[PDB]
């Protein structure tokens, strides 16, 4: 797996923000319909990526590749929640 230490070591801190901030859910009162919620997890990954962007280092194609894999992590880490929402209520 194709992944530096610099490189890697920049998606594991947004990997941890995503599993902590998704502890904070409770989910007992959310108001918010299934809808919308979509949307918010599609804004909710543009935002740390415009972050973490705004502080990489490395190589043009080294920087994109590092960035690239970020959408992976997110991507993915929306199954487990998209799974629970959707079990849990409608």
């Amino acid at each position: 797996m194709a992944l530096l230490k610099a490189n890697k070591d920049l998606i594991s801190a947004g990997l941890k923000e995503f599993s902590v901030l998704l502890n904070q859910q409770v989910f007992n009162d959310p108001l918010v319909s299934e809808e919308d919620m979509v949307t918010v997890v599609e804004d909710w990954m543009n935002f740390y990526i415009n972050y973490y962007r705004q502080q990489v280092t490395g190589e043009p194609q080294e920087r994109d590749k590092a960035l690239q894999e970020l959408r992976q992590e997110l991507n993915t880490l929306a199954n487990p929640f998209l799974a629970k929402y959707r079990d849990f209520l409608k």
